[PDB]
């Protein structure tokens, strides 16, 4: 055996960027326009990434709250992209708003402008969500991947941090898609995206040749978090470990059938880790504590994304026809 690992396709909007002019996805040819960040007053840090830090700010023109993203300039062709992909989603279906382009005439510092979401961290809303809300805001999380797949972009950052919340008014947005990128078939991407607990087993396993799937997977790790009540529910302590916890719970029968379906050689650093684990059933994981939020429709949806191939998992659009949300 020396041919090399099987190549893989989405089975869905599968040439859509083929399709389209190379204006659309040309992110390196895309001129962005840097408008005056002195419209934008600073009020408070909200966080601090990698690769930027978040502000809460005041448009001076119309008084009105705005998050400003300011960006460490160490990847000119990475803000090409974020930029783009932002252009071409915007007013989409829970899509944080990019509402400007601009720069502190002083620093000259690459700035994003976005709507103002009045957010609950989840370490303090998750705890109080019923079952209603779980399927609600899983409903408009999906509608916003069934948009960006559609649009020929794959998010590969789904997390709660990720995941704005305003419970006050049921509105939720998509943020930070600086890891977003778009969808060629046949296309070999970098495994290093997405947060550890919700990295996908093609990922941890070195398939570069993912596509829209890797958001479902990401997608049913908050899920099984949400009504397990078990925050993260991969809590792998490194990239390696992170397949063994998977491992853990889907068994090591079906990770084996994965990798020999698309011929993938696993990294010798799995050798002494892996062993050998039976599959968990799904209702291991209900206790006192979650009862109230688990169901057999729950456990069915879950199971349909939490797989290791890529293919089995549903799609956005067949997620959202699951019974699942019939109460939505
Ligand atoms: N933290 C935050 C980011 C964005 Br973008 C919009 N609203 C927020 N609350």
């Amino acid at each position: 055996g020396s041919s090399g690992p099987v190549p893989s396709r989405a089975r869905v909007y599968t040439d859509v960027n083929t399709h389209r002019p190379s204006e659309y996805w040309d992110y390196e040819s895309h001129v962005v326009e840097w408008g005056n960040q002195d419209d934008y007053q600073l009020v408070r840090k909200l966080g601090r990434g990698k690769y930027s830090e978040v502000f809460e700010a005041i448009n001076i023109t119309n008084n009105e709250k705005v998050v400003v993203k300011i960006l460490k300039p160490v990847k000119k062709k990475k803000i090409k992209r974020e930029i783009k992909i932002l252009e071409n989603l915007r007013g989409g279906p829970n899509i944080i708003t990019l509402a400007d382009i601009v720069k502190d005439p002083v620093s000259r510092t690459p700035a994003l402008v976005f709507e103002h979401v009045n957010n609950t961290d989840f370490k303090q809303l998750y705890q109080t969500l019923t079952d209603y809300d779980i399927r609600f805001y899983m409903y408009e999380i999906l509608k916003a991947l069934d948009y960006c797949h559609s649009m020929g972009i794959m998010h590969r950052d789904v997390k709660p941090h990720n995941v704005m919340i305003d419970h006050e008014h049921r509105k939720l947005r998509l943020i930070d898609w600086g890891l977003a990128e778009f969808y060629h078939p046949g296309q070999e991407y970098n495994v290093r995206v997405a947060s550890r607990y919700f990295k996908g087993p093609e990922l941890l396993v070195d398939y570069q040749m993912y596509d829209y799937s890797l958001d479902m997977w990401s997608l049913g790790c908050m899920l099984a978090s949400m009504i397990f009540r078990k925050e993260p529910f991969f809590h792998g302590h490194d990239n390696y470990d992170q397949l063994v916890r998977i491992a853990k719970v889907l068994g090591t029968e079906d990770l084996y059938d994965y990798i020999d379906k698309y011929n993938i050689e696993l990294d010798p650093r799995f050798n002494d880790i892996l062993g050998r684990h039976s599959r968990k059933r799904w209702e291991r994981f209900v206790h006192s504590e979650n009862q109230h939020l688990v169901s057999p429709e729950a456990l069915d949806f879950l199971d349909k994304l939490l797989r290791y191939d890529h293919q089995s998992r549903l799609t956005a659009r067949e997620a959202m026809e699951h019974p699942y949300f019939y109460t939505v």
